[PDB]
């Protein structure tokens, strides 16, 4: 269910609600959280 997007922000957004760790990566118009490692 990775959350469509362009930037970075636009994904930390998105990546908080679902994961606390905003640190991800927005490729390909796919955002795919890192989480907490």
């Amino acid at each position: 269910g990775d959350i469509k997007c362009s930037g970075t922000r636009q994904c930390w957004g998105p990546c908080k609600k679902q994961t606390t760790c905003t640190n991800s990566k927005c490729m390909n118009g796919k955002c795919k959280c890192y989480g907490c490692v």
